[PDB]
């Protein structure tokens, strides 16, 4: 039993809710919140910009030190950093950004990072400003993640379409 509330159950391990991931994180304080990161951990917009804003830019400061030490992530890769005031940990996961021409096949690799964590709050990878079809992102999620994932979908109209079209 965990403290996630109001989710629709899609499968054995995947749950979905129309919610602002920032407000969800501030309520639940999960062990892991997933950020929709880019390889430079530049949290300018989308989910990343919103999560960083909620940390008062502390996520960006920590991220800049990480990059200065380690260099950029790989597309499809991840790193674990602090969750600041939102969660214990933030798993920064880089899905492909279609608006950069990145290979959508790397989306499965991106979701594989979730399997290293027993429970996660997460957005749909490569959705929103990353330019992939969110229906496809959901299918890959369900077919790749085996740990317990609670998906927050900010857009209510998008949330309704994802549920109704789910196979
Ligand atoms: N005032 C705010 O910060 C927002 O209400 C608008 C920006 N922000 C988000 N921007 C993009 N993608 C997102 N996914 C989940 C939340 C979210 C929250
Ligand atoms: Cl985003």
């Amino acid at each position: 039993v965990n403290s996630f509330s109001g989710y629709l159950k899609l499968t054995d391990n995947v749950y979905i809710k129309n919610a602002d991931i920032v407000e969800e994180a501030k309520k639940v304080k999960p062990t892991v919140v997933v950020n929709a990161a880019n390889v430079y951990l530049k949290h300018g917009g989308g989910v990343a910009g919103a999560l960083n804003k909620a940390t008062n830019n502390a996520m960006q400061v920590e991220s800049d030190d990480y990059i200065a030490t380690n260099g950029p992530l790989k597309v499809g890769g991840s790193c674990v950093l602090s969750g600041h005031n939102l969660a214990k940990h933030c798993l920064h996961v880089v899905g492909p950004n279609v608006n950069k021409g990145e290979d959508i096949q790397l989306l499965k690799s991106a979701y594989e990072n979730f399997n290293q964590h027993e429970v996660l709050l997460a957005p749909l990878l490569s959705a929103g400003i990353f330019g992939a079809d969110p229906i496809h992102s959901l299918r890959v999620c369900v077919d790749t993640v085996r740990t317990n994932v609670y998906l927050a979908v900010f857009d209510k109209n998008l949330y309704d379409k994802l549920v109704s079209s789910f196979l």
